[PDB]
């Protein structure tokens, strides 16, 4: 109950503790960890994509071959509004944030399905969303939050937002190449120095000066109150953690639960994603098929993402990140598509979201 670390303000919004879990897609953070993260004064995050597999498709107009049919039922906006109400049951009127990646042509439209669902922030990496602000217009006091790989990016979307809708983010995300998910770099780059996280957030946090210091928050291989430390120390106001979350017993996707535990560095690698950017994934399920030939067959039934132009992307690289995501949400070990930060073999008791933020924020 005694921490040292201070409450952030992120536009509008205030958080007892300078730490957002991140959003983890597929039913990863959902209203069960978002929930009981902002319960904890933390900043709950709810993936809003793939929200169409939900309680195995509660909320999907229709479903071919087990699978969301299309874009509007891959990312259903009846799911979405029942994720948050549950996390609410939980958290109550605690700061949620909604996570929405920029690369689909339907951007606008889940940022809106978040926003009435009643997210306070919007949370967007997977590309440069230099028009947040379109979309939220209707709802003045829901904060805008980059996630970006460079200082650059942060020129760059602070210009085109300034100009064009006479507002600026309320935050900076910089994620680094130690991160879960995919990783806004070059996979060459991802093992040079000049691109760990530790030198990142300086140059952020620099280039966010001419704009007003506008927050910054550290991202990507951050364990324990150490790194936290250290990241506040460089110029960041808070932190984004996820893999730690990830092994927590209110995860949503029940499988991490299991699976962590066992979890050997060696079985951690960088893979190819129809996305277009490299993804940290586990050994295991989807990937162990393809090399064993036994790859699921692709057939674009949700058309998740825009950059895999409806399968072409998913057949080179060999799987469906939807299908795959989901499957591992629905319990699947043999096909299943599994992620991780690089810190994920450090996990090894599966503790509670409350102990974990005990941990982080004591003294
Ligand atoms: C700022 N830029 C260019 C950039 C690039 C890469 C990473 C980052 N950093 S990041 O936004 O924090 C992210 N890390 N992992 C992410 N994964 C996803 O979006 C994702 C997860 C599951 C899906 C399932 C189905 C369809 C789409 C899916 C998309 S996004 C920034
Ligand atoms: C399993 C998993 C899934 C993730 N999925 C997403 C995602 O859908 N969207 C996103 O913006 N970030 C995603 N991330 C990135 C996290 O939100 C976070 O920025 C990063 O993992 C923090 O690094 P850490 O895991 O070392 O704490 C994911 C991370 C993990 C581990
Ligand atoms: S085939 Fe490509 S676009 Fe279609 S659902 Fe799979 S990954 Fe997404």
């Amino acid at each position: 109950m005694v921490s040292t670390l201070k409450p952030l303000k992120i536009g509008k919004h205030t958080i007892k503790f300078p730490i957002f879990q991140g959003g983890m897609g597929v039913g990863i953070s959902w209203d069960e960890l978002a929930g009981n993260v902002a319960k904890e004064g933390a900043l709950g995050v709810i993936s809003a994509v793939g929200t169409g597999y939900y309680k195995n498709m509660r909320f999907v107009e229709r479903i071919v071959a087990k699978k969301p049919f299309e874009a509007l039922n891959f990312y259903s906006k009846k799911a979405l509004n029942e994720i948050f109400a549950n996390a609410r049951k939980i958290c109550g009127n605690n700061p949620l944030g909604a996570n929405i990646l920029y690369a689909i042509n339907d951007y606008g439209r889940v940022l809106r399905d978040s926003c009435e669902a009643g997210a306070n922030i919007i949370i967007t990496g997977a590309g440069l969303p230099t028009n947040m602000p379109e979309f939220a217009k209707d709802f003045s006091d829901v904060a805008l939050i980059p996630i970006i790989s460079s200082a650059k990016a942060l020129k760059i979307l602070c210009k085109r937002w300034s100009d064009r809708y006479k507002r600026i983010p309320d935050a900076f995300i910089v994620e680094g190449p130690l991160s879960g998910g995919h990783q806004g770099f070059k996979y060459e780059d991802c093992f040079k120095e000049e691109f760990r996280l530790e030198n990142l957030v300086p140059k952020v946090v620099e280039a966010s000066k001419e704009w007003g210091n506008i927050p910054i928050i550290a991202a990507g291989g951050i364990w324990d109150r150490k790194d936290i430390d250290t990241m506040l120390s460089l110029g960041a106001s808070g932190v984004q953690m996820a893999t730690r979350f990830l092994g927590t017993k209110e995860c949503d996707a029940k499988v991490y639960a299991d699976l962590l535990p066992t979890l050997k560095k060696e079985d951690i690698l960088l893979i190819k994603s129809p996305v277009g950017y490299p993804a940290r994934a586990i050994n295991t399920g989807v990937i162990k098929r393809i090399e064993e030939g036994n790859a699921p067959k692709i057939a674009c039934v949700s058309n998740c993402v825009a950059p895999c132009n409806r399968g072409e992307e998913a057949k080179k690289v060999g799987y469906c990140i939807a299908d795959g995501l989901g499957r591992s949400y629905l319990g699947n070990r043999e096909e299943g598509l599994y992620f991780t930060g690089a810190n994920g073999y450090r996990v090894d008791k599966i503790i509670s979201v409350h102990e974990l933020i005990k941990e982080l924020t004591e003294g």
